[PDB]
């Protein structure tokens, strides 16, 4: 069935594309303080309710990305269990969608929201041009995006590249501190030149195993059984990760995932909404 409280977003988030780097960690910080589990952190990094089981998408927030601070926003919603892009909402009020008919009364914009849909593979996304003139051209490119015009190629090409360059700033730096790093570190006052860079193998390889990494974390929380030893951090070497340490450090919110002798679905929603959660 259709998504649910698209448009009652449990919180919004705000960021001014003009503003300094210290205003963009704000923002991100922010993003993941309002989307933990407040019964839920590992190793002091919060971890994401799990996803409501049996029902459709219902928990919803949005992000206002302003090109100036009197600007109106291009509004984006993001799923806040798993911080998922499904829509985004152009000046003329059009709601557009990533997903056919999930979305009530959303345009479908014409592409897919995989990285797969939107670069041909999650190879590419060091490839992807980080920065803040990229990152004001990609809100301008989708705030500016209207029902009327005829359908384009080079258009769709252009909103392709948009919506990566914001998954990268956006959602994936809200998922990694090392993302959300490196793109404030891109982030500069105007007396410095206009500045951009390209993420690394750990970033892509991070970003490809959130859930991976994720798992990876929480079974080190896991109670040892009688007559064994407790589990140790299990490296994943490709995301540049080979301790709880640097697992803490890389992550910026953990996806829910079940792990054997850890938490469930249910229990966790438990605490989640015994905790006050929504
Ligand atoms: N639409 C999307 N939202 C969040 N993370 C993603 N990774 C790839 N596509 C994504």
């Amino acid at each position: 069935k259709m998504a649910k409280n698209v448009d009652k977003p449990l919180f919004t988030a705000t960021f001014n594309v003009q503003a300094s780097s210290a205003d963009y960690a704000t923002f991100i910080a922010g993003i993941r303080n309002k989307l933990r589990n407040p019964a839920h952190f590992s190793h002091n990094r919060p971890v994401l309710p799990p996803v409501e089981p049996n029902v459709p998408p219902s928990r919803w927030f949005h992000v206002v990305l302003k090109a100036s601070p009197t600007s109106a926003g291009l509004t984006l919603a993001i799923r806040a269990d798993n911080i998922y892009l499904e829509g985004f909402k152009s000046s003329d009020g059009t709601w557009w969608e990533l997903t056919p008919g999930l979305i009530p009364g959303a345009t479908y914009v014409g592409f897919g929201g995989t990285y797969r849909d939107l670069l041909g593979d999650t190879d590419k996304l060091t490839n992807v041009a980080l920065g803040r003139q990229q990152l004001a051209d990609a809100v301008t490119a989708l705030h500016g995006r209207t029902k009327a015009d005829k359908p384009s190629g080079p258009k769709q090409q252009q909103a392709r590249e948009a919506v990566t360059t914001l998954l990268l700033m956006v959602n994936e730096a809200t998922r990694f501190q090392t993302v959300s790093g490196f793109v404030a570190g891109l982030l500069h006052p105007k007396a410095v030149a206009a500045a951009s860079g390209k993420i690394g193998n750990e970033m892509k390889a991070q970003v490809n195993g959130w859930q991976d990494l994720s798992a990876a974390l929480l079974k080190t929380d896991v109670k040892p059984p009688p007559g064994k030893s407790p589990a140790k951090f299990a490296p994943i070497e490709k995301m540049g990760v080979r301790t709880a340490v640097q697992a803490a450090n890389t992550l910026g919110i953990l996806l829910f995932v079940e792990v054997p002798g850890g938490l469930t679905v249910a229990k966790a929603l438990e605490l989640f909404h015994a905790s006050g959660g929504k």
